[PDB]
Protein backbone atom coordinates (compact mmCIF):
# COMPACT_ATOMS: atom_id res chain seq x y z
CA UNK A 1 0.00 0.00 0.00
CA UNK A 2 1.31 3.47 -0.97
CA UNK A 3 1.93 5.74 2.00
CA UNK A 4 4.37 8.32 3.00
CA UNK A 5 4.90 8.17 6.45
CA UNK A 6 6.09 11.75 8.59
CA UNK A 7 7.13 11.88 12.84
CA UNK A 8 4.52 12.88 14.84
CA UNK A 9 6.45 16.34 16.72
CA UNK A 10 9.01 18.32 16.49
CA UNK A 11 9.68 20.45 19.77
CA UNK A 12 12.39 22.88 18.39
CA UNK A 13 13.93 26.46 19.64
CA UNK A 14 13.47 29.71 17.97
CA UNK A 15 16.32 30.44 15.80
CA UNK A 16 17.26 26.44 15.06
CA UNK A 17 16.37 24.57 11.96
CA UNK A 18 14.69 21.47 11.75
CA UNK A 19 14.50 18.72 9.22
CA UNK A 20 10.90 17.32 8.36
CA UNK A 21 10.95 14.07 6.85
CA UNK A 22 8.95 12.10 4.48
CA UNK A 23 9.57 8.13 4.13
CA UNK A 24 7.77 7.08 0.92
CA UNK A 25 6.67 3.28 0.37
CA UNK A 26 4.12 1.28 -2.13
CA UNK A 27 5.31 3.18 -5.00
CA UNK A 28 8.13 4.31 -7.44
CA UNK A 29 9.46 7.20 -5.20
CA UNK A 30 11.22 9.25 -8.30
CA UNK A 31 8.26 8.99 -10.39
CA UNK A 32 5.92 11.18 -8.57
CA UNK A 33 6.22 14.82 -7.40
CA UNK A 34 5.84 15.41 -3.83
CA UNK A 35 4.21 18.95 -2.39
CA UNK A 36 4.41 20.15 1.22
CA UNK A 37 1.91 22.09 2.52
CA UNK A 38 1.58 23.97 6.54
CA UNK A 39 -1.38 23.71 7.96
CA UNK A 40 -2.50 27.08 10.76
CA UNK A 41 -5.79 27.46 12.70
CA UNK A 42 -6.34 30.72 11.48
CA UNK A 43 -4.61 30.52 7.95
CA UNK A 44 -5.89 26.78 6.38
CA UNK A 45 -3.35 25.41 4.16
CA UNK A 46 -0.74 26.72 2.91
CA UNK A 47 1.15 25.61 -0.36
CA UNK A 48 4.99 25.34 0.74
CA UNK A 49 6.42 23.55 -2.70
CA UNK A 50 7.76 20.88 -4.34
CA UNK A 51 9.90 18.29 -5.31
CA UNK A 52 10.28 16.14 -8.77
CA UNK A 53 12.53 13.42 -6.69
CA UNK A 54 13.64 11.56 -9.61
CA UNK A 55 16.05 14.52 -10.55
CA UNK A 56 15.82 16.85 -7.54
CA UNK A 57 13.69 19.18 -9.16
CA UNK A 58 12.23 22.04 -6.88
CA UNK A 59 9.53 25.15 -6.55
CA UNK A 60 8.52 27.18 -3.79
CA UNK A 61 6.16 29.66 -2.78
CA UNK A 62 7.37 32.93 -3.01
CA UNK A 63 6.82 33.35 0.59
CA UNK A 64 8.20 29.93 1.81
CA UNK A 65 11.42 30.50 -0.42
CA UNK A 66 13.76 31.55 1.96
CA UNK A 67 11.88 29.25 5.12
CA UNK A 68 12.12 25.93 3.16
CA UNK A 69 14.53 24.02 1.56
CA UNK A 70 13.50 20.58 -0.30
CA UNK A 71 15.66 17.94 -0.64
CA UNK A 72 14.96 13.70 -1.82
CA UNK A 73 16.64 11.03 -1.25
CA UNK A 74 16.13 8.23 -3.41
CA UNK A 75 18.28 5.92 -1.58
CA UNK A 76 15.70 5.69 1.65
CA UNK A 77 12.45 6.90 -1.02
CA UNK A 78 12.47 10.05 1.84
CA UNK A 79 11.88 13.57 0.75
CA UNK A 80 12.78 16.08 3.51
CA UNK A 81 11.86 19.89 3.93
CA UNK A 82 14.30 21.80 6.09
CA UNK A 83 13.00 24.59 7.83
CA UNK A 84 15.20 27.57 8.72
CA UNK A 85 15.80 30.32 11.43
CA UNK A 86 11.73 29.05 12.97
CA UNK A 87 9.81 31.47 15.13
CA UNK A 88 6.42 31.28 16.71
CA UNK A 89 5.17 32.08 13.07
CA UNK A 90 6.47 28.56 11.86
CA UNK A 91 4.61 26.74 14.79
CA UNK A 92 2.37 24.34 12.55
CA UNK A 93 1.46 21.15 11.28
CA UNK A 94 3.58 20.31 8.14
CA UNK A 95 1.90 17.44 5.61
CA UNK A 96 4.10 16.14 2.66
CA UNK A 97 1.94 14.70 0.17
CA UNK A 98 0.87 13.69 -3.70
CA UNK A 99 -1.26 16.96 -4.77
CA UNK A 100 -2.73 16.07 -7.96
CA UNK A 101 -6.13 14.74 -7.92
CA UNK A 102 -5.59 11.90 -9.66
CA UNK A 103 -2.62 10.62 -6.86
CA UNK A 104 -4.32 11.95 -3.86
CA UNK A 105 -1.89 11.08 -1.26
CA UNK A 106 -0.78 12.64 2.01
CA UNK A 107 1.11 12.13 4.82
CA UNK A 108 -0.16 12.34 8.76
CA UNK A 109 1.72 15.59 8.83
CA UNK A 110 4.55 16.88 11.58
CA UNK A 111 3.38 19.40 14.40
CA UNK A 112 6.57 21.44 14.32
CA UNK A 113 5.96 23.43 17.72
CA UNK A 114 8.46 26.48 18.23
CA UNK A 115 9.07 26.75 22.14
CA UNK A 116 10.18 29.42 24.22
CA UNK A 117 8.61 30.51 27.57
CA UNK A 118 10.50 33.61 27.23
CA UNK A 119 -2.07 38.25 -7.19
CA UNK A 120 -2.42 34.94 -5.98
CA UNK A 121 -5.55 33.50 -5.98
CA UNK A 122 -7.47 34.07 -2.68
CA UNK A 123 -10.04 31.20 -1.62
CA UNK A 124 -12.68 32.47 1.05
CA UNK A 125 -14.85 29.66 2.43
CA UNK A 126 -18.47 30.60 4.16
CA UNK A 127 -19.15 29.82 6.80
CA UNK A 128 -15.92 29.00 8.98
CA UNK A 129 -17.60 26.51 11.18
CA UNK A 130 -20.87 25.40 11.75
CA UNK A 131 -22.81 22.69 13.63
CA UNK A 132 -25.52 20.72 12.06
CA UNK A 133 -27.71 17.88 13.43
CA UNK A 134 -27.70 14.48 12.42
CA UNK A 135 -29.72 14.03 9.32
CA UNK A 136 -29.93 17.67 8.63
CA UNK A 137 -28.29 19.84 5.71
CA UNK A 138 -24.79 20.91 5.95
CA UNK A 139 -24.00 23.71 2.90
CA UNK A 140 -20.29 25.50 2.60
CA UNK A 141 -19.36 28.50 0.00
CA UNK A 142 -15.62 28.46 -1.34
CA UNK A 143 -15.51 31.76 -3.32
CA UNK A 144 -11.84 32.92 -5.32
CA UNK A 145 -11.17 36.03 -6.18
CA UNK A 146 -10.36 35.15 -9.62
CA UNK A 147 -11.97 32.52 -11.93
CA UNK A 148 -10.31 29.03 -11.45
CA UNK A 149 -11.91 27.54 -14.73
CA UNK A 150 -9.34 26.13 -17.81
CA UNK A 151 -11.17 24.67 -20.94
CA UNK A 152 -14.83 23.98 -19.00
CA UNK A 153 -13.18 22.19 -16.42
CA UNK A 154 -13.28 24.24 -13.25
CA UNK A 155 -9.32 23.53 -11.35
CA UNK A 156 -11.15 23.36 -7.63
CA UNK A 157 -10.90 20.71 -5.30
CA UNK A 158 -12.49 20.11 -2.01
CA UNK A 159 -10.65 18.01 0.80
CA UNK A 160 -11.95 16.50 3.76
CA UNK A 161 -10.37 16.16 7.12
CA UNK A 162 -11.96 13.91 10.02
CA UNK A 163 -10.44 14.32 14.18
CA UNK A 164 -7.36 12.47 13.87
CA UNK A 165 -6.73 11.80 10.42
CA UNK A 166 -4.83 12.77 7.40
CA UNK A 167 -6.59 15.48 4.61
CA UNK A 168 -7.94 13.49 2.14
CA UNK A 169 -9.74 14.13 -1.47
CA UNK A 170 -13.31 14.41 -1.21
CA UNK A 171 -14.71 16.52 -4.54
CA UNK A 172 -12.03 17.27 -7.40
CA UNK A 173 -13.11 19.46 -10.36
CA UNK A 174 -16.00 20.94 -8.33
CA UNK A 175 -18.42 18.42 -8.96
CA UNK A 176 -16.40 14.85 -8.51
CA UNK A 177 -16.49 12.62 -6.19
CA UNK A 178 -13.58 11.16 -4.85
CA UNK A 179 -13.45 7.01 -5.26
CA UNK A 180 -14.77 5.98 -2.31
CA UNK A 181 -16.61 9.18 -0.75
CA UNK A 182 -20.24 8.64 0.02
CA UNK A 183 -23.28 10.01 -2.24
CA UNK A 184 -24.19 12.51 0.30
CA UNK A 185 -21.50 14.75 -0.74
CA UNK A 186 -22.30 16.99 -3.92
CA UNK A 187 -20.00 20.02 -4.96
CA UNK A 188 -20.97 22.16 -7.48
CA UNK A 189 -20.00 25.71 -8.81
CA UNK A 190 -17.75 27.30 -11.88
CA UNK A 191 -15.69 30.30 -12.21
CA UNK A 192 -15.40 31.61 -9.00
CA UNK A 193 -18.14 30.57 -6.86
CA UNK A 194 -18.23 26.75 -5.97
CA UNK A 195 -20.31 24.94 -2.91
CA UNK A 196 -19.94 21.82 -1.19
CA UNK A 197 -23.22 20.27 0.37
CA UNK A 198 -23.64 17.28 2.68
CA UNK A 199 -26.86 15.47 3.14
CA UNK A 200 -28.10 13.70 5.17
CA UNK A 201 -25.35 14.68 7.77
CA UNK A 202 -23.76 11.56 9.87
CA UNK A 203 -21.80 11.77 12.78
CA UNK A 204 -18.46 10.49 10.51
CA UNK A 205 -19.16 13.76 8.72
CA UNK A 206 -17.43 15.42 11.50
CA UNK A 207 -14.40 16.90 9.80
CA UNK A 208 -12.25 20.23 8.62
CA UNK A 209 -12.86 20.70 4.56
CA UNK A 210 -10.84 23.04 2.76
CA UNK A 211 -11.37 23.99 -1.16
CA UNK A 212 -8.10 24.47 -3.32
CA UNK A 213 -7.06 25.49 -6.83
CA UNK A 214 -4.38 24.69 -8.52
CA UNK A 215 -5.66 26.87 -12.07
CA UNK A 216 -2.29 28.89 -11.12
CA UNK A 217 0.27 28.57 -9.22
CA UNK A 218 1.04 29.12 -5.97
CA UNK A 219 -1.83 26.23 -5.20
CA UNK A 220 -3.69 28.01 -2.94
CA UNK A 221 -6.42 26.84 -0.54
CA UNK A 222 -9.55 27.70 1.42
CA UNK A 223 -8.59 29.09 5.22
CA UNK A 224 -10.96 25.74 6.48
CA UNK A 225 -14.44 24.87 7.44
CA UNK A 226 -14.96 23.32 10.84
CA UNK A 227 -18.03 20.67 10.59
CA UNK A 228 -19.71 19.38 13.96
CA UNK A 229 -22.59 17.28 15.08
CA UNK A 230 -25.55 19.42 16.85
CA UNK A 231 -26.29 17.55 19.45
CA UNK A 232 -30.23 17.05 19.91
CL1 LIG B 1 -18.63 33.31 7.26
CL1 LIG C 1 -24.44 8.19 1.66
NA1 LIG D 1 10.70 3.22 -2.69
NA1 LIG E 1 -5.72 7.54 -9.83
Amino acid sequence: QEQLQQPGTELVKPGASVRLSCKTSGYTFASYTLHWVKQTPGQGLDWIGAIYPGNGDTSYNQKFKDKATLTADKSSSTAYMQLSNLTSEDSAVYYCARLDWYFDLWGAGTTVTVSAAGSDIVLTQSPTSLAVSLGQRATISCKASQSVDYDGDSYMNWYQQKPGQPPRLLIYAASNLESGIPARFSGSGSGTDFTLNIHPVEEEDAATYYCQQNNEDPRTFGGGTKLEIKLE
